[PDB]
């Protein structure tokens, strides 16, 4: 009925093989520091791990990270994926170095790596995604719009099986990077620490004096005097009572946020995958720093 995507470990690889890919990404992150005005590739990699995952449809089990379908033109040229080509190029050389790793596994590890190296929480990760054929590539239009309200958000995330808690946690990734006019029709950073993983997003939402304004692309965005921006979908989080209570909690406790995020992010990345009982347990990779590298 609904596809069944069973995880299949890359033949003969163990934990140590994966830690080597991680370190490779990590080391390149450290070295290519000038990207986007010295933000680095951290943020775009996280966005890439979410975009390849965010196409999942719990109704027929199509999309998601399994297939590494972003490799195909259709998914690659999705207007919602504009700008991701930069994370793609960053990863190419690594792929060329470890050609045995599947695409889905690589794109998803890039995100875990980015988060952990940006001082975020540890995100357990599972290997086993298997490249699927060009024809399993989902149509464009499954990624969310930025100009909607909390109702849109709630409904949308439901398709990915995410509840309110998971939604607000995941949304905290909007502390990282920035919007780029040419990519999305939005411009500006979210906050001040744009390449360190913190609960900044929640604080900025609660504490700034947001003004609604139209940008150069004729889109509306919430602008603050500190020079930050919020998309309408971001802002809607304080418009909803249920969401707002969760925003406060995360504003108040970064620890809680980091725990919830971790869980939600793994789930996101594992949606649609069936893990057999003999499948290795999730891996927890060490950071460069933990390894003295
Ligand atoms: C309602 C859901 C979401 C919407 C509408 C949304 C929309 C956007 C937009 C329009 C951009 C700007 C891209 C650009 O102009 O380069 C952006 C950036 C970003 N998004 Fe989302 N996003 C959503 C959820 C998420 C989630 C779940 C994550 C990961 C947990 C995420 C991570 C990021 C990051 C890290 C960036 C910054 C990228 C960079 O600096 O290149 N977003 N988002």
């Amino acid at each position: 009925t609904p596809l069944v995507h069973v995880a299949s470990v890359e033949k003969g690889r163990s934990y140590e093989d994966f830690q080597k890919v991680y370190n490779a990404i990590a080391l390149k992150l450290r070295e290519d520091d000038e990207y986007d005005n010295y933000i680095g590739y951290g943020p775009v990699l996280v966005r890439l791990a979410w975009h390849i995952s965010g196409t999942w449809d719990k109704h027929d089990n199509t999309g998601g990270s399994y297939g590494g379908t972003y490799r195909f033109k259709k998914e690659f040229n999705d207007p919602s994926n504009a700008g991701l080509q930069n994370g793609f190029k960053f990863l190419e050389p690594i792929h060329k170095e470890f050609p045995w790793i599947s695409s889905g596994d690589l794109f998803s590890l890039g995100g875990v790596t980015a988060v952990q190296e940006m001082q975020g929480p540890k995100i357990p990760w599972r290997c086993g995604r298997v490249d699927t054929p060009e024809d399993t590539t989902p149509d464009n239009g499954r990624l969310p719009d930025a100009d909607k309200d909390a109702g849109y958000v709630r409904t949308f995330f439901q398709r990915l099986n995410m509840n309110d808690r998971e939604v607000v946690a995941l949304m905290g990734a909007h502390a990282l990077g920035k919007t780029h006019l040419k990519n999305s029709g939005y411009e500006g950073p979210w906050g001040a620490a744009n390449n360190v993983f913190t609960n900044e997003f929640y604080l900025n939402l609660l504490n700034e004096d947001w003004k609604l304004e139209k940008n150069d692309a004729n889109n509306e965005q919430w602008d603050s005097k500190s020079g930050y921006m919020m998309l309408p979908t971001n802002y809607s989080l304080i418009q909803d009572p249920k969401y707002l209570s969760i925003v406060k909690e995360y504003a108040n406790d970064q620890d809680k946020f980091f725990k919830d995020f971790s869980k939600a992010f793994e789930k996101l990345l594992e949606n649609g995958i069936t893990f057999p009982k003999d499948a290795p347990s999730p891996f927890i990779f060490k950071t460069l720093e933990e390894q003295g590298l």
